[PDB]
């Protein structure tokens, strides 16, 4: 589909079984998401943005479905202020910038 | 054109006659440069992120390129990691995401 950015570009995402609303951030090069439970081993990230870093458990090799797009990559939990899919998997499902 | 999000979508902006590079941002609402000199009186802002908020100088019906397109709108200066683009301008440019 074509998302316009006149809004936030928020769209529904199925994680860990769990439905979830999240922003597509082409200027983010991770995913990160709040705090929620995953399977699997993880390891310790620190990750900045605007206002400085925050520590996050890093997953890998997680399945995450974007609008109806199945993908796998790695996924951030977190303290985010809001759910991020970032480059990693908006590659995944041929997510483009156009202008 | 056409931007695909394998690797960081940078590209060039002009801004008070100079060149610098920014991140096409579609998780950012506003735009944000670095520490840098512009015309007229600002306004004060806080803006939110990953890390937290961080104070900038707002300046607003500022003349700036992105790729070539020419936009004017509100740029945000202050202590940013990088310079962004946001929405306001992305939305000027005529940028939306497709998949
Ligand atoms: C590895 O580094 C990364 O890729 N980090 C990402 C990142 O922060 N990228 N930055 C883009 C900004 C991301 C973001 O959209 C997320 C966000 C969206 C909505 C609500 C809250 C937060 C944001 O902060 N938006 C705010 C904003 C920005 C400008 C003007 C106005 C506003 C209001 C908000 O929309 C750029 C960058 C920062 C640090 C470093 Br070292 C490198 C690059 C990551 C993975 C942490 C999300």
């Amino acid at each position: 589909p074509q998302i316009t950015l006149w809004q936030r570009p928020l769209v529904t995402i199925k994680i860990g079984g769990q439905l979830k609303e999240a922003l597509l951030d082409t200027g983010a090069d991770d995913t990160v998401l709040e705090e929620m439970s995953l399977p699997g081993r993880w390891k310790p990230k620190m990750i900045g943005g605007i206002g400085g870093f925050i520590k996050v458990r890093q997953y890998d090799q997680i399945l995450i479905e974007i609008c109806g797009h199945k993908a796998i990559g790695t996924v951030l939990v977190g303290p985010t202020p809001v759910n991020i899919i970032g480059r990693n998997l908006l590659t995944q499902i041929g997510c483009t910038l156009n202008f």
